[PDB]
């Protein structure tokens, strides 16, 4: 039951190559299997290590002070998922404990082959409301805001709630830092 | 049965504000309802008008010659969807962009909702892309396409129509990359 995150980092700056390279390099990526291509990067591992890596990459990118966006898809349970392309402690948490970044976010939860999917989606919104990160609903997505630590905590709570109930789920996120 | 596309345009350039503004302004947006916020824009309308608009926006952005990416989600049929936020047949951009070209390497994922046969629809999607010559390979969590934008958007619309004819609520994510500096050009 391997978790994955396929994401892209978008630096709105002439210095984009360096910004991406630095954010990935600055992160402790030792607990996730990674593959980068010219469109995106995929991370695979436990839920814990995938979310820990994803937050750290965002915080390092945001702390470039450039306008950057992280847009990706979390997935777990996909039918036929390989047992390979993988290799506890949130290895980045201490290192980034003093970093902050605002993380306004649009996200969408996709519980697959699930008759009660709209209910799982409503529970996701309820979790965001309880945690203080929910802003509003929009067409095709919900909106979160707050600091990255809180927004990533909400996103993980939602994903965990859903993956406990339904075999295959995905969840898109679109998180914007230093927006003009 | 209104179709939608929530998308972001990411120009990897200091001039990003101007690039996004131009791409949206250059497009004939007369047949889609739009709403833009600081993260994304949503288009709503007919399948035809939404895809016509999406392709044009991509083509105009790419012809800025800057590295730009379009990332978004097409959606149709969500339970309880409003009958509002649309406008009440021709692909209005088709002719204006008929001479534009742009590489469209793409990762995409189809999500047929509340559908026991979804993995089968996804396989049908791969079959369409192969049939049209745009399929490259499967990757974790997505399929890859490549070709010119007119070809890639054609594959994407075909996949979308195939799925929406079979299941009530579908979504489909797309990530299209133009002018990547790592791409080898002849
Ligand atoms: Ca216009």
């Amino acid at each position: 039951r391997i978790a994955g995150f396929r994401f892209s980092l978008y630096p709105m700056t002439d210095d984009f190559i360096s910004v991406i390279k630095s954010a990935l390099a600055a992160t402790d990526t030792s607990k996730v299997w990674t593959k980068t291509d010219h469109i995106s990067t995929v991370l695979r591992g436990s839920i814990d290590h995938v979310f820990d890596a994803a937050k750290a990459i965002y915080l390092h990118a945001a702390n470039s002070e450039q306008h950057i966006v992280m847009n990706g898809t979390f997935s777990i349970g996909c039918p036929g998922d390989t047992q390979g392309d993988t290799y506890d402690k949130r290895v980045n948490e201490d290192a980034v404990r003093g970093l902050k970044a605002e993380a306004p976010c649009q996200f969408a939860l996709y519980p697959m082959n699930e008759p009660d999917y709209m209910g799982l989606i409503m529970e996701a919104v309820d979790i965001a409301k309880a945690q203080g990160t929910f802003v509003q609903g929009v067409h095709y997505a919900s909106e979160l805001d707050g600091d990255a630590h809180d927004v990533f905590s909400t996103l993980e709570a939602v994903f965990r709630m859903a993956e406990q109930q339904t075999n295959h789920i995905t969840m898109t996120v679109n998180l914007s830092a230093n927006s003009p």
